[PDB]
């Protein structure tokens, strides 16, 4: 069943062949094919930034879950959704979560309300985690996305004739 | 540990040197370097607008927390997140929060449900706070962001050859 569901995606994508017939849509699809160079540049740039921000935030928070599937989720998945307006402030900002004792390790700890945000996170320098979130949103949600729009606009005008 | 986490960010950023080898990615990175003039203009314009809107909203609400770390959060941090779809309407709109008596100061007061939104805020002219939010979203989320896209598009086309 699982592979068939993915197989349905391939069949549905084949439907794009219809628009090649139309005079005003055929050129559009060809231009779309030529945008892959711009998309790959954005993905590689985004991938580097996600790794840098994701690991640093995970390293600063020090969640006590420390599980490989969960660590990958907090490093890659959670920052990725922050690009699309999903910002779980209650899972990184210590001021939004109650303080509690969870581990015998020295320092202070806070208990996030999220299910996959870890049992408890460190609060040594949480202003930096907030600051990193501020910088990440500026670079990803604004600088990178607007850069891709400019790259798309230039490419569309250049390859329109060909 | 804290500085090492930031140090990891610097090491990861160095990875962008790889794309300089590729023929179709090397020029892209150079153009990115030349976009800093546009970014600085947007940041300075945004910084002025955040200060203007942030302080006025804080001044109108008159939250009773009145703590310097919290005041800075409500002046800079909260309006910044409003750009990226994080609009805590229950923390400024009085109609969304219950009315209660918190201080002996004359007037009427309401109790926000937020943890860092202040113990209670004034409700003298709350329609203006809502109106300021409407104007802020128009200028920031629409006018400034779309302006930066246009500035990026013009710069990308101009410096492509060089």
């Amino acid at each position: 069943r699982t592979v068939l569901c993915i197989d349905f995606m391939v069949f549905t994508v084949r439907l794009l062949h219809i628009f090649t017939v139309n005079k005003q849509l055929g050129p559009k699809i060809v231009i779309v094919s030529k945008m892959m160079k711009d998309v790959f540049f954005f993905l590689f740039f985004l991938g580097v930034w996600l790794v840098a921000y994701g690991v640093a935030t995970e390293g600063l928070l020090r969640p006590r879950d420390s599980d490989f599937p969960s660590i990958l989720r907090r490093v890659f998945y959670r920052p990725y959704l922050q690009i699309f307006g999903q910002i779980p402030q209650e899972d990184m900002d210590v001021a939004l979560m109650e303080h509690s004792n969870c581990s015998s390790e020295p320092g202070f700890w806070a208990h996030p309300p999220g299910a996959q945000a870890g049992t408890c996170v460190s609060q040594y320098a949480n202003w930096l985690v907030v600051l990193l979130l501020v910088i990440f949103l500026l670079v990803a949600n604004i600088l990178l996305v607007n850069l891709l729009i400019a790259m798309f606009s230039y490419t569309f005008g250049k390859v329109q004739g060909n």
